[PDB]
């Protein structure tokens, strides 16, 4: 139910080989660990969780952005990428979390679909 | 080796039943008509062209976003979104345009792979 | 009525010195000049038109982000950057096209107020 | 030296009211307020600190794109937009934290300027 994409505005590529974790706010308001991994060639993460583990609430996905721009050798502007919004069961069920990167900017999108 | 991907930043989703119009740069500087559409339900416009007939030159993506906000009843600003750019041989074989869309704005992307 | 921004998102600065050409849609539906500048140290281009010439009218406004990026050492995606909408037909407005540019994407904006 | 401007995609207007909260990450690795306020008419944020309040960090800048959208009547994907940025670790700079708003997207870039 739930996808990460990220791009390279600058390479006009996939951002491949990026870390990316998921958080699910816990009932004290502290991230708990959720979900984690590497983009693919593709620029895409896949596998993150199930329908049944995907319960509604408010989730993180943190994108490492700064490591991925300093391994291209080049300096940027944020310590990461940060998508914060709420699992509800009454809209569409498949979530893709978009993200296309610069070194001082980047821009983000929900693609929710049934 | 091209293709076209819209996305709804007001819904959250895919943009659906887009006209699309690609055109190619004449020697005489005029826009020649060279493929059209209309985005299918994931937003995309795929078997616009064939690898024979996409030869290295300027082409114009042209994306009627004016008629889509309309059909949604919204007021739009922009007549249309144009990307512009150079097919060239000694880049990347496959082409993604691909365009977010909102009333007042839009962003654009290439995605150019192997 | 008419003010053009641009930004660079790899450098995090303004975009300067960006060329800008403004065109209107004639009568027989060709893309007459209408007008031109370059930007500031700002990233802004202010004085392109008066209220009195900025009649209604569909108008395009060509950001040469091409020569821009190439004069940086990045051989960039797109030719240029082109803005087309219909002003001033419910009499007039301000307009602000604001544009963010990386090698291979940019994104636009719009901020329309009325006097 | 921080100044935050937020626009709204949907409307192409300054995105007016929005709550920002910044925050300072402090020595024992927790989030601490720094400063926080609200978007005016222009959509712009002044006044947040000093050059002498705004050492070396690591800062995010909060903003508060839910209420902004539910009041608008759309129920947005969105819970806020954050901004994480290391600041003035070679010496004071002025920043610009800029966010384009779309219901179901944003945009942000900074403006960096060394005065
Ligand atoms: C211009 C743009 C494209 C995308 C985009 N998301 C995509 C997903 C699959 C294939 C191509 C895609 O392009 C995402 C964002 C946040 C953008 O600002
Ligand atoms: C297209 C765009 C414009 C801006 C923008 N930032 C601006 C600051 C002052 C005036 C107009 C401005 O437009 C910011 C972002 C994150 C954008 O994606």
């Amino acid at each position: 139910p739930l996808m990460v994409k990220v791009l390279d505005a600058v390479r006009g590529s996939p951002a491949i080989n990026v870390a990316v974790h998921v958080f699910r706010k816990a009932a004290d308001d502290t991230w708990e660990p959720f979900a984690s991994g590497k983009t693919s060639e593709s620029g895409e993460l896949h596998g993150l969780t199930t329908e049944e583990e995907f319960v509604e609430g408010i989730y993180k996905v943190e994108i490492d952005t700064k490591s991925y721009w300093k391994a291209l050798g080049i300096s940027p502007f944020h310590e990461h990428a940060e998508v914060v919004f709420t699992a509800n069961d009454s809209g569409p069920r498949r979530y893709t979390i978009a993200a296309l990167l610069s070194p001082y900017s980047y821009s983000t999108t929900a693609v929710v679909t049934n």
